[PDB]
């Protein structure tokens, strides 16, 4: 298993990264320090996670300790939905860079295709609980992202939570300057994404799988929801390999030529989750895990189902 995948800008992206959504600010600095100590070189960030300063502290410390140099790290962040207007994009990127204490990002993603009304609130609501959209569109936001590459703020740009038609809209954009390098999407045995992965990979777009463990800490979880980490069928595959269920769930997307970004703030789990380069899932294991698909999302952006750019009405 080579540890990096080649992107369209010529750069190599580590296939295993550390996720940081729901990593509380008071716990995430140590998590990122441990991750770097045990070998992670890719960190998945976002302004909306409200913890980029604390991520940046950890990175700074490890640079100053001589543990890693900047060129070996692969730092990803994402443009939040309230900043899709072309005149807001650069400032949003520069705020992430300032918080992270970096002079460039390796990859910057449009976090969701949906633009929201600009303002302080991340999910601005009217008086009936509907997300207030903005008058923004994918193509104009993409053009603003391209400017970030041309100014040296980011090495590559990509998208997240885009369906294949939304990806196609960018690919077919008149005067396209940069193709998306990555589409970061939810992917796990209950939502295997066969059609969207096939589409993206056929267009030379690398796919990153988010919520690979099923996001058991997501804030809207219901007790009756399916649970990957507790699935006895996956536990049995793990036992046969003398690995944990989480390790199987991380190895799975790696064998599909995906990047994967499991999140933890628990030092033992951070180290456990990286120890996935010493075993292989069999053809039968892969087939079996793919067979668990139920088209089941844990991140369905349910407050935005009437937005013009809501991504999940399309089959893929
Ligand atoms: N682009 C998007 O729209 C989007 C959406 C969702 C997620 N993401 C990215 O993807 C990352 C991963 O997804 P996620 O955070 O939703 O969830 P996840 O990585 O599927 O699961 C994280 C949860 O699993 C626990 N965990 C981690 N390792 C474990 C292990 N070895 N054994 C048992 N439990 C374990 C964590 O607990 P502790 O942390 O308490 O150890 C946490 O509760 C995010 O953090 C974010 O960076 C992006
Ligand atoms: C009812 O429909 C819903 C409910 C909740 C979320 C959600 N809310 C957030 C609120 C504040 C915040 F900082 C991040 C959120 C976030 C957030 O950061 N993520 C993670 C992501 O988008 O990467 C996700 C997936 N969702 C939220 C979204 C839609």
């Amino acid at each position: 298993m080579a540890s990096r995948i080649l992107l369209n800008n010529g750069a190599k992206m580590p296939i295993l990264g550390l996720g940081t959504w729901k990593s509380p600010p008071g716990q995430v600095t140590e998590a990122v320090k441990v991750a770097i100590d045990v070998g992670y070189r890719h960190i998945d960030c976002a302004h909306v996670y409200q913890n980029e300063n604390e991520v940046g502290v950890a990175i700074q410390e490890k640079l100053r300790e001589q543990v890693v140099k900047r060129e070996e790290l692969f730092i990803v962040s994402k443009l939040w939905c309230t900043y899709h207007e072309k005149g807001l994009v650069k400032g949003a990127c520069q705020k992430t860079l300032s918080d992270l204490k970096l002079d460039y990002l390796d990859l910057y993603l449009i976090h969701w295709p949906t633009g929201f009304k600009p303002g302080k609130e991340f999910f601005p609501l009217d008086e009936s609980g509907n997300v207030v959209p903005s008058d923004t569109n994918i193509l104009d936001t993409w053009a603003a992202m391209e400017e970030l590459v041309d100014e040296g703020l980011v090495k590559a740009i990509g998208i997240s939570n885009f369906n294949h038609l939304q990806v196609e809209m960018i690919l077919n954009k008149p005067g396209l300057k940069y193709k998306p390098a990555v589409n970061q999407i939810e992917c796990h045995p209950y939502l295997t994404q066969e059609k969207l992965i096939q589409y993206c990979q056929s267009k030379g777009i690398v796919v990153t799988a988010y919520s690979p463990l099923g996001s058991p800490d997501r804030p809207w979880a219901k007790p009756e929801d399916p649970s990957l980490l507790e699935d006895p069928r996956i536990k049995a595959i793990a036992a046969k390999h003398n690995k944990t269920t989480a390790q199987v769930l991380i190895r799975f997307p790696m064998q599909r030529n995906l990047v994967v970004i499991p999140k933890s703030v628990t030092p033992e789990r951070i180290a456990e989750n990286f120890k996935v380069f010493d075993f292989e899932l069999s053809s039968q294991d892969m087939t079996t895990l793919l067979s668990y698909n139920r088209n089941w999302r844990v991140c369905a952006l349910l407050s935005c189902t009437s937005h013009k750019d809501y991504p999940f009405h399309e089959e893929f």
